[PDB]
């Protein structure tokens, strides 16, 4: 009757960036043991996380308000002939969510970012829905899921007056607060140095992009930002 304890390393996350980690369920559990993943001392996971029982994947997309350390408890329980879940083990680790940062361009060299304005509200979306949205943007951005940023609109600014390239989407009315899905194109680029973006601009205006993403597209723009 020698019980085994499993340690899980602490994780790190960044606001607006996808987060996904594999949980070693095989070590924590055995043939007939039920796995439970949630915030330590709670029945549910933090609002930004999602647990996939069959793939053993803890994933999510943190908002500015999820900044901080989150203690996640993974426990294994056995079913009693009575149907009652008997606590057997429990490993606990944390995930620190850093402020909108991004874990490159020469310091003084601004980043060329392509942004897509969407008529959506991240606070009204489950983490899974936030992940799926990013996933659906790959066909157009040609940038891996973990390399795209997705954050809410602030102070109702649905545009960047400093963009040197921009185009319209399919939406005529913006109903939700709005969301910004962006990604890096290069360093200190201009209209000529920028790659071919027709694959973004065309679908956006025609409605093919919104049809794939599942949300209306307000427009897109390309601008150079100051490093941080």
């Amino acid at each position: 009757a020698v019980p085994t304890v499993v340690g899980i390393p602490d994780g790190t996350a960044v606001v607006g960036r996808s987060f996904r980690v594999s949980i070693p369920t095989d070590l924590i559990a055995s043939s007939g043991e039920i796995i439970k993943v949630s915030a330590a001392g709670k029945e549910a996971l933090p609002s930004w996380l999602h647990w996939d029982p069959h793939s053993h994947i803890l994933e999510g997309l943190p908002l500015d308000t999820d900044k901080g350390v989150h203690y996640i408890s993974v426990s294994a329980a056995r079913l009693g002939a009575n149907g009652s879940h008997v606590p057997q083990t429990s490993s606990v680790f944390s995930i620190e969510v850093y402020p909108e940062d991004h874990n490159a361009c020469a310091a003084d060299e601004p980043v060329t970012v392509l942004t897509v304005i969407l008529d959506a509200d991240l606070t009204k979306m489950t983490p899974k829905q936030r992940i799926d949205l990013l996933n659906r943007m790959q066909s157009f951005s040609e940038v891996e899921l973990h390399n795209m940023k997705l954050v809410p609109v602030v102070n109702n600014r649905l545009f960047d007056m400093s963009a040197f390239m921009a185009g319209p989407g399919n939406a005529k009315k913006v109903v939700e607060n709005g969301a910004l899905l962006s990604w890096k194109l290069g360093c200190s680029l201009n209209q000529n140095s920028v790659p071919d973006i027709r694959g973004v601009e065309t679908p956006a205006r025609e409605g093919a992009m919104s049809a794939q993403l599942g949300y209306p597209v307000v427009g897109w723009h390309i601008a150079n930002k100051k490093p941080t």
